[PDB]
């Protein structure tokens, strides 16, 4: 298609993996949700590369043309969850690679410190993180209804174009 | 004083060096390479886990801690965030907490500090101004210790953590 | 007790916040909007005029400072980072410090927030762990002042910055 | 291309990495050390001078930019703070930027790389991955150019910047 988007929220009753559904939906796009996708704690020993899971990380990681990774704002950052599966991963997988952020906030000042972590983990593989960056709020979600807002709909069509530019470039 | 060693592999040289902080201060050590905890999930089944239990414990008992990480990819391990997932401010409100990070060499070691220092201000603890990052030169893996290099800069970043928590 | 206003603007809200802190907790006042520096350049003969050896001189005599600081473009403004060139950790050393942003709008505020952090723990400064975003409904502009939908949150931050002198 | 120097220090080692970079690609070059601008008020009056309409100018007409920055107190220079305040996204959406930075030693750079890839991202502007960070050792100052220790590096990083532009 060939998109990829990544829910970064181990929680299956979270907010960012509603986020995440929509965008793979409406976008036709591969979509790892972590908190389906459950990987063990890396611990760098020989026998965890031989992991179905793991290889199938690294395998739907490279042939991603462009990716959307979601994390919400667990404590000023990404979810331990999202770091611990980018921790199997490497520029092997990111290098030149087109990444666009969201980031799912629950508070008041909450989205950018999760955004930053991010973007510098992202630019520590050597991918091309876009300009654009979204950070998302309860408001924006629609829970009962198992997708996002309305009010949002537009800046997400707006970061997903954006990628998709940098990808054709 | 408690001692947080961040890296999750048994052979990792943070753990060279959170052990050595760890027996030269007689410090409590919490070591995730063999304090395994399940990826973080929101279950309360899961918050109720006697590890869990047990890490809360023990870092709200803490009058202080050495906080350490190795950086990967430009920030502190999955295994470390994963830990700190499980707590909050409950547990590390106003309690003085030293950074130190072990970078594979560089211009590694900031992001990983900074990475630290962003979720710990995130749980209001009190995170001291001397942060340290060590390098392959600093560790001494043969020996399983830290080179004499940097001793004195461990020296200095553990007795002003205790001033901040003796304050 | 120190307070300095980051924004140059003699109409910016940050000046507002300012001046409300420094009236109601009596505390000393740098005014950016009109305390005017020349933009720093390392040379000798600038360390020799009177308004940066004055900053110089009251930043040292300060047992804590509240930092205040707008966004301009996802960080502190030039002028306030401009300022800070001027001075080292000989001013700024162990100094209680704490951070308040005034944004426009939408995300703003946190990277101001981080930048000014970064830069005082650079100097050695003791930056405490609250930190404060106000948007323009904290600030009553009519009035010349912050709204009372605030009053509370800063009381709070001097507080807490208190303890930290205090201590 | 456009090559803007960080440093307003005349004798800085930022101005020498700079010089070396626009003399080998033949690019525009801004030297804040000598382009010297106001501090940042917000008043209408200051964007009639000559040197911001120059400054907005040179920079919307660039099809790429080496930012070079000196690490002061864990971020970009206030002197290069204050003249991107000046600056919007109207001069810099989409516009490929390559990020460089000057530190003393130790474990500067990162800091101050972080601080400009946040405004720059901030205002809209397009930051490649590659960044480089120079350090004494990487500048030759009796020779008033960059060690050959480091050209390859700069070099790499140009052409990378090159590629994004030609997209
Ligand atoms: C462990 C944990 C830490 C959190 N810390 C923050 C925070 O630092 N800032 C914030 O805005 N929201 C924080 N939240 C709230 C989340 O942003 C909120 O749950 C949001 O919906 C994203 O999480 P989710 O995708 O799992 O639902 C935290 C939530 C959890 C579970
Ligand atoms: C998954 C992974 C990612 C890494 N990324 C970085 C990096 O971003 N920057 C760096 O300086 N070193 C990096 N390294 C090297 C580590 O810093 C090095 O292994 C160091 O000894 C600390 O890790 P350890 O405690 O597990 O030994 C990485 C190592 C691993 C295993
Ligand atoms: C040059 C400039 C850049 C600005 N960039 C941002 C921005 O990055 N994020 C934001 O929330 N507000 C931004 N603003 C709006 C200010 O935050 C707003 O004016 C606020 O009141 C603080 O500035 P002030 O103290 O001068 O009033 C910017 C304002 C100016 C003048
Ligand atoms: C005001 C000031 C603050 C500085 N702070 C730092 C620092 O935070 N980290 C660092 O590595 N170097 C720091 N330095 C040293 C500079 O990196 C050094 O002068 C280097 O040559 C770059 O600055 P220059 O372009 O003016 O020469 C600082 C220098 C000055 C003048």
């Amino acid at each position: 298609m060939n998109m990829l988007v990544i829910n970064g929220t181990p929680r299956k009753h979270g907010r960012t993996r509603i986020a995440a559904s929509y965008i793979a939906a409406l976008y036709h796009t591969d979509l790892i949700d972590l908190s389906e996708f459950v990987l063990p704690v890396f611990n760098g020993e020989a026998e965890q590369s031989e992991l179905l899971k793991v290889q199938e990380l690294k395998q739907r990681v490279t042939k991603a043309d462009a990716i959307v990774l979601l994390s919400p704002e667990y404590h000023s950052g990404m979810s331990g969850a999202l770091k611990n599966a980018l921790d199997f991963l490497s520029s092997e997988q990111f290098k030149y690679k087109p990444v666009a952020l969201l980031a799912v906030a629950g508070g008041g000042d909450g989205g950018i410190n999760a955004l930053n972590n991010m973007r510098t983990v992202m630019r520590g593989v050597y991918a091309n993180v876009i300009p654009k960056q979204l950070v998302l709020k309860p408001v924006h979600i629609d829970v009962e209804n198992a997708t996002v807002a309305e009010n949002i709909k537009e800046s997400i069509k707006e970061l997903v174009e954006e990628l998709s530019m940098f990808a054709k470039a």
